[PDB]
């Protein structure tokens, strides 16, 4: 039993609820995402210089996607999912992706007001991506194993 980070695809229609997005240049910069928690800090030179790519991240639920996880077991995802903006992006340098990842304990807890954002936060899933892939829904999910 355990958790981590892998990349999912998406097959039916996605169900995207929350969608971060801006336009990075090499000067660098991050992107946060409060409408699930996600952020993205990318280092002073992922991107070359006299250009602007616009950097947006979609996260979806979890609900029409491909997860190979096996919840038979238990397992399954705990983190929000997320579509890279632009399909076939390559970064001179890897980029830091952060995803709210919660423990396990609140699975299925109704989430208490004394700390529903403790580990929130906390044990978010770290990713370094330097170059993005490009498929019909290249998304990321935390895999919960069993």
């Amino acid at each position: 039993h355990s958790s981590g980070l892998e990349v999912l695809f998406q097959g039916p229609g996605s169900t995207v609820v929350a969608t971060a997005r801006g336009i990075f240049n090499s000067n660098g910069g991050v992107l946060s995402s409060i409408e699930t928690g996600v952020s993205i800090i990318i280092p002073q030179g992922a991107i070359p210089e006299g250009v602007e790519q616009e950097i947006y991240f979609k996260v979806c639920r979890d609900n029409s996607i491909l997860p190979p996880l096996d919840k038979e077991k238990g397992e399954t995802l705990l983190s929000p999912l997320v579509m890279c903006g632009p399909h076939g992006l390559k970064f001179l340098k890897p980029v830091e992706l952060r995803l709210p990842h919660c423990d396990p304990k609140t699975w299925q807890n109704k989430c208490l007001p004394g700390d529903p954002n403790y580990l929130v936060g906390a044990n978010c899933v770290s990713v370094l991506i330097d170059h993005f892939g490009s498929g019909s829904g290249v998304v990321y999910g935390v895999v919960r194993r069993s």
